[PDB]
C-alpha cells in the first residue's frame, strides 16, 4: 500500500485498502473509515464496483436527469466520491473551512456554503436528491466568483469548479459533447 494518504497526500495515522493499494487518513476518507470490517475497501474500489456490477452506467446520461435522482445509497456514494475528487486538490483548502467577508467594494453572499458544511450534509443524510448536493457545490465557486470580482484570486474558484464539474461528468457518466 501507499505510505501517503491519497486525498491529502501527507503521511500520518493512515487505514490502507484491502483491495488496492490506496491509503487514508481517517477523515480524509468519505465516509470516515468505518471501526471494524476486515476486509475494508475504499470509496474507490466501492465504486469501481457498482461500474463492474452495472457496465450500462457508463453509458451517457442527460444532466437534468441525473440531478433530479434520489439519493438512494448508489448516489449517496457516488456524491461522497465526487466531494472526495475535490478534497483531493489543494486548491479545496480556500473552500474547506467557514469563510468571511470584509472586503472593499464588495457585500458578502446571502448564502455561504463551504466543503466541510456539504460533508456534514452528506453525513447527515439531509439531501434528498443529487440536485441538493449539487447545487451547494456550485454556489461554493460562484460565491468566490461574484465576492472577488475583478481581483486575480477569483481565478482559484474557477480552478476548483472546473475539478468539480470534469468529476461530476466522469462519475455520473453525463453525455460527451461539444
Ligand atoms: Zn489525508
Ligand atoms: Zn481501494
Ligand atoms: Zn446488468
Amino acid at each position: 500500500n501507499s505510505n501517503i494518504c491519497e486525498v491529502c497526500n501527507k503521511w500520518g495515522r493512515l487505514f490502507c485498502c484491502d483491495t488496492c493499494p490506496r491509503s487514508f487518513h481517517e477523515h480524509c476518507h468519505i465516509p470516515s473509515v468505518e471501526a471494524n470490517k476486515n476486509p475494508w475497501s475504499c470509496i474507490f474500489c466501492r465504486i469501481k464496483t457498482i461500474q463492474e456490477r452495472c457496465p450500462e452506467s457508463q453509458s451517457g446520461h442527460q444532466e437534468s436527469e441525473v440531478l433530479m435522482r434520489q439519493m438512494l445509497p448508489e448516489e449517496q456514494l457516488k456524491c461522497e466520491f465526487l466531494l472526495l475528487k475535490v478534497y483531493c486538490d489543494s486548491k479545496s483548502c480556500f473552500f474547506a473551512s467557514e469563510p468571511y467577508y470584509n472586503r472593499e467594494g464588495s457585500q458578502g453572499p446571502q448564502k455561504p456554503m463551504w466543503l466541510n458544511k456539504v460533508k456534514t450534509s452528506l453525513n447527515e443524510q439531509m439531501y434528498t436528491r443529487v440536485e441538493g448536493f449539487v447545487q451547494d457545490m456550485r454556489l461554493i465557486f460562484h460565491n468566490h466568483k461574484e465576492f472577488y470580482r475583478e481581483d486575480k484570486f477569483t481565478r482559484l474558484g474557477i480552478q476548483v469548479q472546473d475539478i468539480f464539474e470534469k468529476n461530476f461528468r466522469n462519475i455520473f457518466a453525463i453525455q460527451e459533447t461539444s
